């Protein structure tokens, strides 16, 4: 197999760390059209993050960053980031974009348009209300849990239910972009980025930044409960979407990053710590996590047990408790 693709491997391996194996695991026609769709995703994030590049720039770029796929040409070398690699490089990617077979390089582009379009909207603001919060996140992270159903589907490896159900397909990404999100605050915050829902914080504190002075500890870990409970919200989508894949690689391909967030916001949950630093959880939970979690009744054990967990930490005191007992409950049942 080409040089190109022997080079995008080695981009997916240098940027997606643990994951890449993950991918390389996809049966048939499948590993490779995720792969790229991965690296052209990267590249588009990279361009939405890099802070030295201008809102006047970067505007026209996130617009028509679909239409460079099809550009042999059209590179990017103004960037500061980490994976700059993959806009320096990026005719290569390009042009093992061009040989998939079409029905696959027309979700890819589809999903890099509307993208585009919805992180150009949020470059002026930040998220308001947790209505907001969705959209944003739809924009981020629901498209690609859309644009992969719809590889899965396309390739005739899943029903198409699965490539048409967007619903559900928005919540696998929502609820792995919101753990994040929550669990990422410090970071976040020194870098100068501000995602929790004002509307939200807004009832604790007058900057989002108070929640970094111990005096506000208190009331950080009532907002952070709250958000926690919002994400919750989205397991049910979660356990219908897993439940309805055959394929058992791909099975194993969208379980894995969920119950690694389910045991993210179990650490996370009435943890102060989310406020000091990062927190995160140890290698070997996290390799048993991925050993573990291949086939639905596994999956759903994990899952149980996480919430479980989570259950009897609920403080009573808690602004939030009855919501989260409630959204536990339906998970449960
Ligand atoms: C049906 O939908 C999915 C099914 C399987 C996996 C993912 C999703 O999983 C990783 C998992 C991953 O990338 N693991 C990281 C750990 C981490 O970054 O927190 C890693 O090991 O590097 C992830 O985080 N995102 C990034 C977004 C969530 C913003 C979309 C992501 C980026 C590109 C692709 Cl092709 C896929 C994903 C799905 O997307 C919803």
């Amino acid at each position: 197999l080409s040089s190109s693709l022997k080079t995008c491997y080695k981009y997916l391996n240098q940027t997606s760390r643990s994951f890449a194996a993950v991918i390389q695991a996809l049966d048939g026609e499948m590993r490779n059209a995720v792969c790229i769709f991965y690296l052209v995703l990267r590249a588009l994030d990279t361009l939405e993050d890099d802070m030295t590049i201008s809102v006047e720039k970067k505007v026209p770029l996130l617009h028509n960053f679909h239409s460079f796929l099809y550009q042999p040409d059209w590179r990017f070398m103004e960037s500061k980031e980490k994976d700059r690699q993959v806009l320096e490089d990026f005719p290569t990617i390009s042009l093992e974009f061009r040989n998939l077979a079409e029905k696959y390089q027309t979700v890819i582009a589809d999903i890099c348009r509307r993208m585009g379009i919805g992180m150009a909207e949020f470059l002026d603001k930040h998220v308001t209300s947790e209505q907001e919060w969705d959209k944003y996140c739809h924009y981020v992270a629901g498209l690609v849990g859309i644009g992969l159903s719809r590889l899965f589907s396309a390739s005739e490896f899943e029903d198409p239910l699965v490539g048409e159900d967007t619903e559900r397909a928005n919540s696998m990404g929502l609820f792995l972009q919101k753990t994040n999100i929550i669990r990422d605050y410090l970071e976040d915050q020194q870098g100068g980025r501000e995602f929790w829902p004002q509307e939200v914080w807004s009832r604790y504190v007058k900057k989002l930044g108070d929640f970094a002075k111990p005096e506000n500890i208190d009331l950080a870990v009532q907002c952070l409960n709250e958000l926690i409970t919002n994400a919750l919200h989205h397991i049910p989508d979660v356990i219908t979407y897993l439940s309805r894949l055959r394929n058992q690689s791909v099975f194993n391909f969208c379980a894995i990053p969920q119950v690694m967030a389910i045991a993210t916001l179990a650490a996370c949950y009435n943890n102060q710590q989310v406020f000091k630093g990062a927190v995160k959880i140890r290698k070997g939970q996290a390799v048993t996590l991925m050993m573990d979690a291949t086939n639905m009744p596994a999956v759903k054990a994990i899952i149980y047990q996480y919430m479980e967990e989570i259950y009897h930490r609920i403080p009573d005191s808690d602004p939030s408790s009855s919501k989260t007992r409630q959204i536990i409950s339906t998970i449960r049942t």
